């Protein structure tokens, strides 16, 4: 059992495992299921610090907007730790989509209308996530939601091309990231999967001349989407508001 705000929940297992962090699967008083995230400060630097407190702060204030954020009941910070009181998940969608070799097409479409949503609600907040992935986002009654917002602190497939000439960040960078997810969904695999060695395979999202591949497909909206999604030139790539209004969301 965890006590958070002289609250007692029986563990039913672990779920998560961070370096410093766990999640939990638990029963409260009246036995009704949540997620409890348990992170460790003892070892925790100002900036760290600083990092949870503000992931924290825009993760609270996010639970008026959208349903399409994990919902947060309860939260205690302390100088040794934190515990996060939340709706418990399904399932991640990095694990659902391992599984998962055939999906049905009316629900990767209302995955994606959710992802647009938490994503746009974000947006609105001043938030890039600038790191999205499908680890991000958390199944919950058959709907998709985002967990995190990139703030707090080994795939490489998501990583957008402005990414990799900071070596400046607009929410266009998370329009990418949503594309590689929304391609690994209909082309089963992310744009450069393929391409194992890493060098190279950051060269072939800079490279213009480099061509992503998009088989002809039964949804014509979703293939236009993706190259949308998927523009190198991130003025040119389209919006989230633009994203809102595609036929590929509003054609029923
Ligand atoms: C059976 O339940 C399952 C099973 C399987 S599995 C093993 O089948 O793949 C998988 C999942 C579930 N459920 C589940 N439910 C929930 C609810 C909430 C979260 C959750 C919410 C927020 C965060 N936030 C953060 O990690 C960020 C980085 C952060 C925040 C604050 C800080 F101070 C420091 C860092 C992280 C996780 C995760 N899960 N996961
Ligand atoms: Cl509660």
């Amino acid at each position: 059992c965890i006590s958070v705000k002289g609250r007692i929940y029986s563990i039913l297992k672990q779920i998560g495992s961070g370096g410093s962090s766990k999640v939990f699967q638990v029963l409260n008083e009246k036995k009704q299921i949540y997620a409890i995230k348990y992170v460790n400060l003892e070892e925790a630097d100002n900036q760290t610090l600083d990092s949870y407190r503000n992931e924290i702060a825009y993760l609270n204030k996010l639970q008026q907007h959208s349903d399409k954020i994990i919902r947060l009941y309860d939260y205690e910070i302390t100088d040794q730790y934190i515990y996060m009181v939340m709706e418990c998940g399904n399932i991640d969608l990095n694990s659902w989509l391992k599984k998962k070799k055939s999906i049905d097409p009316w629900e990767r479409k209302s995955y994606w209308k959710n992802m647009l949503e938490a994503v746009h609600t974000i947006h609105q907040h001043g938030i890039v996530h600038s790191d999205l992935k499908p680890a991000n986002f958390l199944i919950v009654d058959g709907m998709l939601k985002l967990i995190d917002f990139g703030i707090a602190n080994g795939t490489v497939n998501y990583m957008p091309p402005e990414a990799i000439k900071d070596m400046k960040i607009s929410p266009k960078s998370d329009v990418w990231s949503l594309g590689c997810i929304l391609y690994y969904m209909t082309y089963g695999k992310t744009p450069f999967q393929q391409i194992i060695n890493q060098i190279s395979k950051l060269h072939a999202i800079i490279d213009p001349n480099h061509e992503i591949e998009f088989p002809d497909i039964p949804e014509k909206d979703l293939q236009d989407v993706l190259k949308c999604c998927l523009k190198r030139d991130p003025k040119q790539r389209i919006s989230i508001p633009e994203l809102l209004a595609h036929p590929y969301v509003q054609i029923q």
